[PDB]
């Protein structure tokens, strides 16, 4: 067997290479059904959705007609029509009236359309929202109980104004934006840092979905609402995006061990009299402090309504994510906000004690809570009970759709006497706990994965991993009698499904690695003996596939039965033209982080297409979800709990001599690991613990050392650091410098200079370490599309020096 | 010729090789008069030294004797001044009266006496620590020459004052709140701002009064003239910490060039002690006017003080193009007491003469720059509108000439009662004489120690000087009433530094040259009775040997040769050793080639540039250039790049390059490394930039990248104000010419101190843009927690390691022509 040497391209030629291999557009998502209700026209519904028509455009609303009938001879390719006349993220909207509300740009506008107003066939100039606030207003919503309002919020306050009547006003005084962010470190109604970036919530602010009537025939209308303190927090500074002004932009970072925000509920009261007026707006706090009612809980996860607006709920976390608590609110728990101490003893004792927190769901584990957007709350029957769906890892190991069933009981704990709640006295027995699903296999409930409920049916459509954990696909069951888990999805392509409000619809955007992203809409239905039984049928596309692309050749999904005691699943590229009794050099491509899965039938020719082409140049390329990767369970993901960078290396070289012993082309002497932040973390830890496997390291945005990363993420995984002393150290390449090589050429760093999830201090940390273990290192550096290209050039052509071609092999 | 091909180590290799290949001389000297008949000793002398290796830098005496044996050479021994304390020792005050020693060691301010009215210790004295209720470190102590008692220190911006006997501490400035942030609070006194401290070397901001003046009580009044400082419009730069575990950065006030300097002016804390040393009261005082209005023009306050009788305070003053230079006296009446009631303010105005008036005692312009000097003696003032006092200029001959200039202090033309702005020339003087001292194509040196020393008996003046040659320093003397005849103090083959005695009997000179290190000898100067004018030296005794030729470092040899410019460049040239016959070395080039520096010198550069022998060692060819534009050779020579910095100086490094190449053959032109720090690291990045043909590889480190991004001071002087000169920033900015890179890999090394805080990262992290921008390749080390230059031993171990292996690999070894 002879070494393969790669061609030894010019920085210049490399260029060439990349440039004309190169020459994507948000796929149309944020689905929405609307009903015609046109007997005498050819179209059942409108669908509207968000889309990029084109590759330069910008992301806007589209509508397409879903027609009554189809010819089944032929394929309907539904037209995109443009509803509006700079770029739209998202989109709210009121049915009864058939208003949008948007934040394009700057501006907030709306328009009107399938309300009572009818159907455009043509594009919407919208109308902008007047505003005196003097900078940018941030995510804006419609009053589900009264379109005319909206709220926003503006410099971390909270805002409402009316669309018609032209009335604006700020709801919140929480924070000054003139004043210096030492002292007023507070905002009302936006999430803080760790729950966007970690729990992935974005707004801190719900419309209560119903008004209340006034004696005098007006209305009130309220908001739930976070405020946050984060004085206590640690403030870091990251160099600005304009390099010209030398400066830094401090934001409040709470790195591990260190202290979250202090969080608490609101609720915004607003008064509107007859015509639509603000009488007065009362600002109400809890009656008790947050950690008095909510006992251990430290993150707001998410939280919202009920249907009828009776209860506000949360879902609650403990600090080290080992406990949840799905809780209702009742707005009579919040009292005026009054300085004066006189007169807020007052308002506490006209609160009776039967109003009280109700904890209607709690569940615990010794790995750890993943928050998911599944959560459906039934309309309430009886006045003492509440019934719901929610989704829990917690039972089996595995993901899986439960109904619950609650009492509202009247609390033992009494607040007259005036004592602290022992931790069980807000805590609902639970009158029944039905599991609707079951199985080595999990529910989706993340990253647009999500539930329909059918209520007339009786019936909940989900998305789930049951035929394979290596393909999403739609399934329906019965949440009332439950058994038979049918299938709505075609195997042989992964899918991400939306389902119509009315459920006799879903549009599935599905791929595998062959075939491109396709959109297309399925209608559903019953044959005539047994609604229970749920049916597809294609009714049109949406978006087509370029077709296979000739250029792109895929990857082999294989896999091993691993000593652990797992199937582990992996990507490989054989290298384009062969030649027999030669081997070739290796790239090894990671994550290996917990909530990813790279390895999956999808289609990976647009985000790793760059794998491809170093196939083409001649380089096996290996990709291996480790032990904690995603879609495999809570048992799987746990594996490296407290021992984060002690357990991924395992697998992956287990994985890689897997490979080896089957096919002879690869050539363990030349083998180089790469990736980003979890994957550049594990490719530092590579070269550190076996230098023997690897010969280079390109570690990109490195995790280097786990005390300067946020609480959310690090103590999910890894517990405080006092309770893991061992495993932060072990854990940390930056105090373990020491270990790394004493030959150049081997370690590859590259960091953006302005990145705000992974620092730039865990690059010149460990710099700083190598330097006093006078150990080597190659160091690029991305401040501030351009950099990509450069990117990809200086990788190819450290690979090909000091991997691929007969140069790296005579270096040595 | 066959090409030579270093030895490929490994970085193991590499690292051993430096290890097993890898302490202040004595200066701040000071002769003080035994007067001891009896005794065999003139004089005694004091001085800092730092005794040997890692050991701390110290006051230390030794003893000068009446008579020598000639016969042979006498070594005097280093007596410790100080006891151990119950750190280190920069600088030292002192007061001849009293006997008084005044210094800072370590946190701590301390005080002994020796060689006063109390006598001369046998044996080392205990320091005597001025207590204090300041919570902060204190700065910059200085003994009143009005009162030995009574020292002065800067504690948190402001000027205190701390009686050493009776005890009594004192605040004399309000100006800096401690507590509050500095994004308000940026105001100081008596403290020189950034550019002064690192672009004019004034560290001082405030200037005791020399003499006392004596009130109705028996008591008396002591002065303090003071810059104040307010940084307000400044702009701020955050740049991160020592502190790496904290993700923080720490603002200062830097002004970026083209931007607000500093808002300055002057004042005087008037201090009013009783007849017993205790403080009556303190009167803090401001101009009359201000300070845009009596000094128009003025942007910098270069130099400042007073004059021997403390009736004038004096300051050299500077425009913003610093083509202007000021002499200014300024008298004490000009200031009045601060008032905040501007009915009582108005009335403490009228009150002050109008005959009271700055008065402008020199004043010179140039077309190329001022270059800001140590060099001002004013002579006892006999006559009473006149003043009589030694300067230097290169103004008028274009090199640095002593100048003994007399100035007719005459009543203003302007009167401040009539209420209008003066105009230019108002405060001007009539220069009464001009004559000058020295003349010729060499210059007088002013600068890092430097100096004159008056001798105002024989009226003789002594100077350093480039007139034997610019490769040496040297020494000499010359009369100031009759100037004629410079006759040289120093021997030739060295160059010299030298310090004389207050009394003009004595000076030391610490000396070298290329072959010999440093060495400190005493040197007695006497005159034949017919004629004290003719002064002749002997050699006295030796104060530092030398360790020896050491036979690691073989030294360069000293080229020269003509440039097409027409001017003889200097250059020096480390040949390979065991240099084989027939064959061609790989070259590197290391340079600094920036203004205010000269490294080609007869000086030893064994211990500072030790490493050019390691090169040379390991088979590479060595050159330095002194390009048009450095130090040394007269005004004209260095004007050379004014407007143009970034485009000249390459010719000159190729040209030499060229000279050395043709006429020796062992020089391989195929494979030539370019290297340097701070100017050098920007030429090196230019001159690949420029001359790819050339250059195979560069290594910039600590580079300007962009004139924009460094300071007020150093870049308008040399290229005015961007407005006026958008050509030569753009030229003279490797930033905005990326896309003159090469396209090929290992040919560019950027090294940089991630806290540099005279040339930011900015520069490197703003010349990554545009490379990445303009698709080009490069290499990148950093060094973080290190600020101007590499401190942290291990750091400067891994910056040497780094290039050795970065030139092995990609100029000298086997594999580097085999990679291309
Ligand atoms: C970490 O999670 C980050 C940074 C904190 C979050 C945004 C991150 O993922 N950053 C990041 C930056 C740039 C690119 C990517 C993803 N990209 C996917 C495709 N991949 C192409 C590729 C893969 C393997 C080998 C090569 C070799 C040469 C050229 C391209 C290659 C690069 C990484 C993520
Ligand atoms: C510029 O003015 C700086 C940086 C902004 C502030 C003072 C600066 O000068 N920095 C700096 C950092 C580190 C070292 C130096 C000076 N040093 C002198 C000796 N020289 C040795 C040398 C020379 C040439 C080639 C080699 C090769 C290997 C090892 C040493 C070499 C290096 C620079 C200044
Ligand atoms: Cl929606
Ligand atoms: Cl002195």
């Amino acid at each position: 067997l002879e070494p393969f040497y790669v061609e030894r391209y010019s920085w210049s030629q490399l260029k060439k290479l990349l440039a004309d291999t190169r020459k994507m557009a948000k796929a149309p998502h944020d689905f929405m059904f609307v009903k015609r209700n046109d007997p005498d026209g050819p179209h059942s519904d409108r669908i509207y959705y968000l889309a990029m028509s084109g590759e330069n455009r910008e992301n806007t609303l589209f509508y397409s007609e879903i027609p009554k009938t189809i010819n089944r001879a032929a394929v309907l390719m539904l037209s995109w029509k443009p509803l509006l006349d700079v770029g739209i993220a998202s989109y709210d909207y009121h049915q009864g009236s058939g208003t949008f509300l948007f934040q394009a740009g700057s501006g907030i506008y709306h328009v009107k359309d399938g309300g009572p107003q009818g159907f455009t066939q043509q594009p919407l100039r919208p109308n902008l929202v007047e505003t005196s606030c003097p900078n940018i207003r941030m995510d804006p919503k419609l009053c589900p109980a009264d379109p005319d309002w909206i709220a926003f919020i503006h410099s971390n306050d909270i805002w409402i104004s009316n669309i018609v009547t032209r009335e604006e006003r700020r709801l919140t005084y929480v924070h000054n934006e003139l004043a210096n962010m030492e002292e007023d470190a507070r905002s009302a109604g936006v999430a803080t840092f760790v729950l966007q970036e970690e729990f992935d919530r974005y707004s801190g602010y719900w419309w209560c979905p119903k008004a209340e009537t006034t004696p005098s025939g007006g209305k009130i209308l309220r908001i739930l609402y976070e405020e946050n303190d984060e004085s206590e927090v640690e403030i870091i500074h990251v160099t600005s995006p304009m390099l010209e002004t030398r400066r830094a932009d401090s934001f409040r970072y709470p790195k591990t061990g260190t202290a979250n925000p202090k969080v608490t509920f609101k609720m915004s009261e607003i008064m509107i009299d007859a015509e639509g007026r603000i009488i007065d707006v009362i600002d109400k706090e809890l009656i008790q402090p947050f950690e008095i009612l909510f006992e251990g809980v430290e993150y707001i996860a998410r939280a919202g309504w009920t249907p009828e607006g009776k209860y506000a709920w949360s879902i609650l976390l403990d600090r080290s994510q080992t406990r949840l608590q799905i809780v209702l609110i009742s707005p009579e728990l919040f009292i005026p906000v009054e300085d004066d101490v006189m007169e807020r003893q007052r308002l506490i004792e006209s609160v009776p004690d039967s109003v009280t927190p109700l904890i209607i769901y709690e569940e615990t584990t010794d790995i750890w809570i993943n928050i998911h957007d599944i959560f459906h709350v039934f309309p309430q029957s009886h006045e003492e009970e509440i019934e719901f769906i929610f989704a829990s890892e917690c039972k089996t190991g595995f993901r899986h759709l439960y109904k619950i069933t609650s009492i509202l009981k009247e609390s033992k704990y009494k607040r007259s006497s005036g004592g602290l709640p022992a931790p069980s006295d807000f805590k609902c027995p639970i009158k029944e706990e039905i599991a609707i699903t079951s199985g080595e296999w999990e529910v989706l409930g993340r990253h647009g994965s999500n539930i329909q409920v059918d209520e007339v049916r009786r019936l909940v459509y989900f998305e789930g991993t049951k035929d394979s954990p290596l393909e999403h696909h739609l399934y329906v069951v019965s949440y009332v009698n439950p058994g038979e888990v049918t299938r709505l999805t075609d195997r042989g392509y992964s899918h991400s499904c939306c389902i119509s409000q009315h459920c006799d619809f879903f549009i599935s955007k599905y791929s595998n690695q062959k075939n491109p992203h396709c959109v297309s809409l399925y209608k559903l239905s019953s044959p005539e003996d047994d609604p229970t039984c749920k049916t597809k049928e294609f009714w049109a596309t949406i978006l087509d596939s370029a077709g296979p692309l000739p250029d792109y050749t895929p990857p082999e999904i294989f896999s091993f039965e691993s000593t652990t005691g797992f199937t582990l699943y992996g990507m490989l590229y054989k290298p384009h033209d062969l030649q027999p009794g030669k081997k070739y050099p290796t790239v090894l491509f990671i994550y290996g982080g917990p909530q990813v899965q790279l390895v999956n039938n999808r289609f990976k020719g647009v985000k790793y297409f760059r794998l491809n082409t170093l196939a083409s140049l001649g380089y096996v390329v290996v990709v291996i979800d480790n032990r904690g990767s995603c879609h495999r369970g809570l048992k799987f993901e746990g594996a490296f709990k407290y021992k984060m960078g002690q357990i991924e290396i395992d697998d992956q070289v287990e994985g890689l001599q897997y490979l080896a012993s089957r096919y002879d082309f690869i050539d363990l002497d030349r083998v180089g690991i790469h990736g980003w932040s979890y994957g550049g973390y594990l490719s530092l830890m590579a070269l550190m613990q076996r230098s023997d496997i690897f010969r280079v390291a390109i570690a990109g945005a490195p995790v280097t050392l786990w005390i300067f990363y946020d609480t959310g993420y690090t103590e999910r995984y890894m517990g405080h650091p006092d309770q893991n002393e061992q495993g932060y150290y072990l854990g940390s390449v930056a105090m373990q410098a020491e270990k790394f090589p004493s030959e150049p050429n081997r370690l590859l760093l590259l960091h953006g200079f302005l990145d705000e999830n992974v620092h730039f201090a865990h690059t010149s940390i460990l710099l700083s370490f190598l330097v006093r273990a006078g150990k080597p290192y190659d160091l690029q550096i991305y401040p501030q599309p351009e950099s990509g290209e450069h990117y990809e050039l200086h990788l190819l052509h450290y690979l090909q020096e000091n991997l691929g071609s007969r140069i790296a092999a005579l270096k040595v």
